């Protein structure tokens, strides 16, 4: 409520909530996190990421996008648990402050607010973007498949009424093109993650094209750890590897793009579950499932730092 020990994170909340839960925290840890807005959603909301710094110009740097897809709502309440979890481990974990100390964090736990806010309003399986196009009664495009990666190829729709709309253009959204413009500008992130819902897996690219990354090796290895990481908790399940032969061809994602721009630590995190509650998680599982994901995320991170 009024205080971020008082915040109720084991349970689902609104757009205005996790603003304010954002400001709360700024107020309370001033010296290392910070609100940056780094756009407006098409129908004009700021769009927010928080910055978790210790100091230093241009610091390497790890993203973090969760929510990009509206409905998988249990995406942006672990990025809430995620902020709060970096204020109370630095300086108490070893690992972490080692991490923090090194480099920055951008977080960005709402990617796609007008989709968030129509899940709340009126559709809460809405996936897509709001905007809207003159030759069409249909709204929104998929965000993750809007990349300058492969666009327009077989994964995506090419119908605006499709929850696979891959839109008339790469970044014709807004909320791709902030990201991108942002990260181009710093031009100093070493790892780009992005979280969704549901599957239980960690993916590495490419998912528009057959061929094998350069870095496959290292990073198949990584994944391998990571998810032996998040396993080791509750004993959740991961499956892991590319996303053409774990799941499907699929283009115009972050993961391929930010990989491309030469940000070699590209994963993708698919949340619980496999299918039982699909979207609709319990909110019972959201911390299990927060603190088990933030083990693998860890992992990659350490990774990261040393390498
Ligand atoms: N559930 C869900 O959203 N799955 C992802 C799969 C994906 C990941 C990374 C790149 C491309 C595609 C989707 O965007 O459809
Ligand atoms: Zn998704």
């Amino acid at each position: 409520a009024r205080s971020t020990n008082t915040f109720n994170y084991a349970t689902y909340h609104t757009l205005d909530e996790i603003y304010d839960f954002m400001d709360l925290l700024v107020a309370q840890h001033p010296e290392l996190v910070s609100k940056l807005q780094i756009g407006r959603s098409y129908e004009g909301r700021p769009i927010y990421v928080l910055k978790f710094s210790t100091g230093g110009s241009n610091r390497p740097a790890i993203w973090i996008d969760l929510g990009i897809h509206s409905r998988e709502w249990i995406t942006q309440a672990t990025g809430v648990w995620f902020a709060k979890k970096f204020t109370e481990n630095y300086g108490q974990n070893p690992s972490f402050t080692a991490i923090l100390d090194s480099m920055d964090i951008f977080l960005e736990i709402v990617t796609n607010p007008n989709g968030f806010a129509f899940t709340h309003s009126e559709n809460r399986l809405w996936r897509k973007t709001r905007s809207v196009t003159s030759s069409s009664l249909c709204v929104g495009v998929d965000a993750n498949r809007n990349w300058d990666a492969g666009f327009g190829k077989a994964g995506a729709s090419s119908s605006p009424c499709s929850e696979t709309y891959h839109g008339k253009y790469a970044n014709s959204e807004v909320e791709v093109k902030s990201i991108v413009d942002f990260v181009k500008n710093h031009g100093n992130f070493k790892a780009f993650l992005s979280i969704h819902s549901y599957s239980q897996l960690l993916l590495y690219p490419y998912g528009y094209t057959t061929q094998s990354i350069p870095d496959k090796t290292e990073l198949n290895q990584v994944a391998k750890s990571a998810v032996a990481a998040l396993k080791s908790l509750y004993g959740t399940s991961y499956k892991y590897g590319s996303i053409i032969t774990t799941i499907y061809q699929a283009s115009g994602g972050s993961i391929d793009w930010s990989y491309n721009q030469g940000i070699k630590y590209s994963f993708t995190f698919e949340l619980r579950d496999t299918g039982r509650y699909g979207f609709l998680l319990p909110a019972s599982q959201i911390i299990p499932t927060a603190q088990e994901t933030w083990l693998g995320v860890l992992t990659i991170m350490e990774h990261t730092v040393n390498n």
